[PDB]
């Protein structure tokens, strides 16, 4: 045509937004990655996709896996490939050996291959095709150089019949070459890579458009999770700053509180509450979701330090009676230790979790607890993460910071995120008289005026109780005053 | 069959929990590993555990070790493989070579052996298989391209056949490709990847499953050890937040502490002691181990310091008799370097002790010195190891912590502990008229009340005692105050 | 221009400077990088601007894409080499395989091709040449030493042919050797590196000139982006230090302010504000913006820490409507996350905007916030651009920095830019009598005399409120002073 390169849509979640709207149609694109990185789950949801969203068949080539084997573990997702079959919608060439195999193969099969896989396009009028590990067939006795001929001919050919093809190949180091043979690359209009980068014990699954002949795209690594629901990507790179905001007034669970914030948390607000272990994060985290649910609000309380039976002991003992806000089915609380599974999987049973509760409030408590181990950099990718989220969703978030000094801490956050926060409150351990006090602040407010002070506060069975500042004092943001 | 994948379990320790239920049926895993990391071992423990824990038979084919080792070595883990020989449970399929032989017999007995290996499964009705190092096969004179075929024939053999297999291969690098000819791991179903990582001189042993075609599983590495049990893993991430949580109460072994506490220690709680070395800490576990003996109640003192001997000295310098503790069994002292192992180890040995002994409290005498070395994101991990375990048990744990920095002290601990913890004790140095006298400090509770003096406290024969406050004093946790 | 060696001009942004002039005529330049560098783009890139600015016919050979492929790529750039083609100015030689082939070629082929190539620049009348991607011609079955020889012949006869020559290349590694066969780079006369590095999950592009034998040229990296109109480069030490400089005086939004900064700020002149979370930087931002546009200038706010929305909802809150600002386009608001892209790319888009906007004030709310992750150099290296371009453009500009430390804070800037500002205006917290307050302060004014006050101000409906100074206090950069 006159105009640049069409894409077709993969509606695999995520990607097409990584890729500007998808695969440049009528050509291939070559998806490689270490064992066990999702290459297959990314053929095959692309074509299933191709079929369920378009009514556009496709044609599934495989070298090694049995066709009868590939519809097994699609059902892994949900996914019924033998019904496709035979509503002839999809169509699985076997091209995998036979337990009898025999020598030389570089020809015949390339040029029988093409025959096939055009007989099978015409015959149900394909429109997506993809061939899984096109890399194990010159796995016979290969170079790079007869490599690299093959795989020109083999695109070239797809390419006049008009596919739209995804091809699988392996690598072998993480960062290491693009492909086996180093000459994959180079032949590909279009090269995708899956990373499972190790790193610290942990795996991280991340997804890189490398190139793309003739238009545009995100480009850099991007995680992903394979779900029930297969590939998913999270482009947080991509997410707009185009958040709603409103002068809307919400309550903290605590009048006083409010009364600080002059007239309480805004709705479109991300809130934090930061200080030393046993300030009352925790307990301004309760007086936060309670507050929702004696509203009729759903909240959720993402807790990653205390179990569920100690969070509602610790509850009731503060009043509040977390029993009955589970049974009336507005809040719901999940914990689980940071350490059962990487940031990127924690952001996505966030968000899941959201969607299946359509909470009005969420509170987390402890993003210090979540930063254990991870590097800074992958922590605030988490944070804009869950904070764009919440924002974007008009939902009031309460996020908990402890601090890793009591008393002296010069910086509200040890992870610097303070800067990405609309609410900050404060609270922080006061020696005075030899004794250990508390004190509660509300140290910043976009959009509204807020108390200066630094009020005392202390902690009973009915509560917290916000009482007077400590006016005759001196360095007392230290945590040792003078008085005077 | 129309369902998600099906597993059978392996009822290896731990194995079960990572893989989601265990090896998918009717496909082989291949197991990889470098030398000693304890592929046999896994592969023998998935056969004997079928035999003994559902009758299924197994056939075990050896192209390296010769039956009669491979029973021999079972031994070693209280395993008469000769016993079930007999019974025809287990059929060992000697398919290493001999002293003297020929050669040109490359795929010759891959086929020959694809049928000695479907008669044994026929004739005992074998319904797992395991073959130790198919590397050594064809590392008689092959190339990447031959061994993917060989390997791709035997595998697919067996699954026509139906057989549930593991499959062994040795590896050279502890990160570098999974197996030898890097082959490999894109023909299995399933790859395991056992690792004995260096590192400092201390090896340390952890199990990843990469990839289980169809099937989730737990993604990274995890630790494991070798016993005279087997291969035991402990899935840390896979430890739940839901822990038994009650308001209870019990004594610390101090009155005036427990009156500060509120009431006493929860039962279901996690203590933590901390201060500079000198202020106390071993004096509070020794009072605390003593108060679980006069209430008829077992405790353990895992003390990583102090010898057993001289804890007995100090001890009975504070009155309390550790000798009578012990006769009567209700005490249990157990004492070793941190040096004589790894966390893994360690946290392994404390779990056992804890089995063979069923204690009510326990007390772990630093945290800060089995914290010696290892990285901060190992120990963290061995923290809520213990940590843990303790919480789902119902046992009362105290913990003692030794700081940097004697007086100053920013941070209740250095390694970043005190977010786990329930409660926290804290004692400190106060220097007073040109002399260091103590303090007592309840820095948090999160069920009770507690008192929020700084109580200097001094020690005597008697033990501690808990005095007043320093009311007129200022910078008192500074460690050097100033008189008002 | 005093260089030896006449030179062509590629017209490609950047390149001309780079390389002092353009490629040096009749000879040829190796320009080789990984995949998906840029190589050809940059190829036709020379041969279209040739064309379209000199009426200069080119000659493209191509040996692996196709004469479709390219003319359909290059409708990315908006470019037509189809008309081109037509009109004759334009000829591109196929010299790619047939998906038929066979083995045998690369060798009289030099010759054929030769003898071919001289025939269309003679037929053409061509004065610029580019053959895309040699490497694979006798990527067909050749060592090192045939290489160079090959590539030396065609080399020689181009030159002899009086053809200035751009000829592509690909490398494996980033960093490793140049060129594939570690040859191409001593047999060209010049040497070209594009280079796509990734480093933290980011990919950064850059075009570096290692050799034009000859000629000076700018040594090292350069950073680069592929657009829409093709290649862009920023040569950031490029930029020469004779910025115009004038004693015009304008508004920053604060008469109090305006007293403070002896009549206002400069007009060429770049403002810092510095302080903790909740001083108020962003702010003096809206009022620096309205204040534009109060005297009907444009003026662009370029957000990268609160949404478009935010902006507004605080902005009303502070009187000042944005909502009117935009409607009579006198400011420009932008938004965007710092991860959402690389700081080459928010470099660009920022000139851009610029450019299509023609403001007379510009603010960066949160410089520091750009500085996540980034390594300081690659940052410095971006507030120079933004800061210069600004400067060179007569554009005053406000940038904003936040102070990873609330009360204490050494030093203005954690990244250390005070020096590259003309006017610094620091804000910051003090603590008096148990109360947060703000002080606000003109540090540095390079030609103006400016209040050395350190006044409290306070924040309202109405905006910032500037008062008076501490001066019976003691200790009030600390944050917690002493009255006196
Ligand atoms: N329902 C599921 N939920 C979570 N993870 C799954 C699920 N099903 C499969 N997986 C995971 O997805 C991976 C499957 O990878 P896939 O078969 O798509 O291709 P590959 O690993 O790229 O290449 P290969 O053909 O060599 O395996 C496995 O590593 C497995 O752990
Ligand atoms: N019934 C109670 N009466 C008085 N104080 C209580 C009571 N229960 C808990 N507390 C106090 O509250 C503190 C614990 O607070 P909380 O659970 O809110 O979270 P936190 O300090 O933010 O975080 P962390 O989990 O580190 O403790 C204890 O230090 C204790 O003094
Ligand atoms: N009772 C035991 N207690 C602790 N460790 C043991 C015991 N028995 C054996 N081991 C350890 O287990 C390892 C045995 O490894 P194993 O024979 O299972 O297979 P492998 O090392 O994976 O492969 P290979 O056949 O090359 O040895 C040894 O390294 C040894 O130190
Ligand atoms: N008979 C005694 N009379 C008075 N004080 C004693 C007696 N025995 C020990 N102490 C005191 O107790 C201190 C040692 O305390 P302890 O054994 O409790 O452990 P710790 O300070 O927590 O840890 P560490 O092993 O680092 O010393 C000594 O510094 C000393 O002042
Ligand atoms: N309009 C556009 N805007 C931004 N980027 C683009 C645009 N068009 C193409 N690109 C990018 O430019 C790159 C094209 O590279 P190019 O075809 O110039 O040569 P190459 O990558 O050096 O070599 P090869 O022939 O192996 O691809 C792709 O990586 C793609 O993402
Ligand atoms: N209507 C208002 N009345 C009184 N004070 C206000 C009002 N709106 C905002 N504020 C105050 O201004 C502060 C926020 O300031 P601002 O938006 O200027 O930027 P900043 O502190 O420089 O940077 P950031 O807050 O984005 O980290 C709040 O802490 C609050 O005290």
């Amino acid at each position: 045509e006159h105009q640049a390169i069409a894409k077709m849509r993969t509606m695999i979640e995520g990607f097409d937004d990584i890729s500007h709207g998808g695969l440049p149609i009528g050509r291939s694109t070559l998806v490689s990655g270490t064992s066990g990185t999702g290459k297959t789950l990314f053929s095959i949801q692309f074509l299933y996709n191709g079929i369920i969203e378009f009514d556009e068949p496709g044609v599934f080539v495989t070298f090694e896996e049995t066709p009868q084997d590939i519809i097994k573990n699609a059902r892994s997702f949900g996914w019924d490939l033998a019904k496709l079959v035979d509503e002839g919608k999809l169509f699985i060439l076997d091209a995998s050996p036979d337990p009898e195999g025999q020598e030389v193969v570089g020809g015949f099969d390339l040029s029988a291959l093409i025959e096939r896989i055009n007989y099978a396009i015409q015959k149900y009028r394909a429109r997506r095709v993809s061939i899984d590990s096109v890399t194990s067939v010159f796995q016979q006795y290969d170079a790079s150089s007869v490599v690299r001929r093959e795989l020109f001919r083999l695109v070239a050919r797809l390419k006049q019949i008009g596919a739209t093809t995804v091809m699988t190949t392996e690598r072998i180091e993480e960062y290491g070459p693009i492909a086996r043979y180093g000459v994959e690359e180079f032949v590909s209009d279009n090269v995708v890579i899956l990373r499972n980068v190790l790193e610290g014990e942990r795996r991280r699954r991340t997804l890189e458009i490398l190139k793309l002949r003739g238009t545009s795209h995100m480009k850099g690594e991007y995680p992903f999770t394979i779900t029930d629901h297969g590939i998913n990507i999270f482009p947080l790179g991509a997410m707009r700053l185009t958040q709603r905001s409103s002068n809307v007034r919400v309550s903290s669970g605590v009048v006083r509180l409010d009364e600080m914030c002059g007239g309480g948390f805004f709705k479109d607000s991300i809130i934090l509450a930061t200080g030393a272990t046993g300030t009352g994060k925790t307990l301004l985290v309760s007086r936060f979701v309670e507050n929702a649910c004696a509203n009729k609000e759903r909240a959720i309380l993402f807790a990653y330090e205390e179990s569920r039976a100690q969070l509602l002991r610790n509850a009731y003992s503060w009043g509040m009676d977390f029993e009955e806000m589970e049974r009336q089915n507005l809040l719901k609380i999940v914990c689980a230790y940071p350490e059962s599974a990487g940031l990127e999987d924690h952001l996505q049973i966030i968000k899941s979790e959201i969607n299946d509760f359509k909470p009005a409030r969420i509170a987390i408590d402890s993003l210090s607890a979540l930063a254990r181990g991870v590097s800074n950099n992958a922590f605030r990718q988490f944070v804009i993460g869950v904070t764009g989220y919440a924002k974007q969703e008009e939902i009031t978030g309460l996020f908990t910071n402890t601090s890793d000094q009591f008393m002296g801490a010069h910086s509200i956050t040890d992870s610097h995120i303070s800067t990405i926060t609309d609410t900050i409150i404060l609270l922080q351990y006061v020696e005075i008289r030899g004794e250990m006090s508390r004190a509660i602040n509300v140290f910043k407010m976009r959009g509204s005026w807020h108390d200066k002070a630094i009020r005392e506060f202390m902690i009973s069975d009915k509560g917290p109780d916000i009482k007077d500042s400590f006016r005759n004092f001196e360095r007392i943001i230290s945590g040792s005053p003078t008085r005077i």
